């Protein structure tokens, strides 16, 4: 499939990229130009959001959700889920320790000690909640005339996380996109994966 390759390919490239001065040059600018718009009551709204990405705080949600679908239609499916978000921690934790980018370090509103690329924060996001919604999807009927509206809140969730790890100083933006690119491309292999062992379409 053309997606998940292409999600694939583009981390490649931006893994050489973060390499480029040029690159490096655009991506302190736009930390830099995020702490203009920066306001303390923002900060605070930032810092909440930028949660929903945390593994500590998506590891206990899978739980209950699949927990949830297990007694409501006695699926397993929970299983997956944290199949999934097991290996995509492991999957950021490895590249991390392998490309070691510096953390930008200019005006971090929140600590954290590892290297920056790619950004877990947005890794776990862009993963977790599209496959929360392709389950949800998948086993509650009242959601099946409401799919588009599903997935297009998993969809702004996981930009925003995003977004507050570049406004609260410590991912790049190249961070934020490379993690992105790989927790979709976790999400479509899932998904693919469930699709294809379906006994009924």
């Amino acid at each position: 499939m053309y997606k998940p390759v292409s999600l694939f390919l583009f981390f490649l490239i931006l893994a050489a990229a973060i390499h480029t001065n040029a690159v490096q040059s655009a991506d302190e600018a736009i930390s830099k130009a995020a702490v203009l718009i920066r306001q303390p009551w923002l900060n605070e709204v930032m810092t909440g959001i930028t949660h929903l990405g945390a593994s500590s705080f998506l590891l206990p949600l899978i739980v209950i959700i699949g927990a949830g679908m297990f007694f409501y239609r006695k699926t397993w499916d929970g299983l997956l889920m944290l199949l999934v978000f097991g290996t995509d921690r492991l999957l950021n934790k490895v590249l991390k320790e392998w490309i070691e980018r510096v953390r930008p370090d200019f005006a971090p509103l929140v600590h954290e000690s590892s290297f920056s690329f790619p950004s877990g924060h947005s890794m776990n996001a862009a993963c977790v909640y599209p496959v929360i919604a392709y389950f949800l999807v998948k086993h509650l009927p009242f959601l099946s005339k409401h799919k588009k509206m599903v997935y297009i809140i998993a969809g702004v969730i996981a930009v925003l996380v995003g977004i507050s790890r570049v406004y609260l100083g410590v991912h790049f933006v190249t961070d934020v996109l490379g993690g992105f690119s790989l927790g979709l491309l976790l999400f479509f292999l899932v998904k693919g994966f469930d699709e294809k062992i379906k006994r009924f379409r």
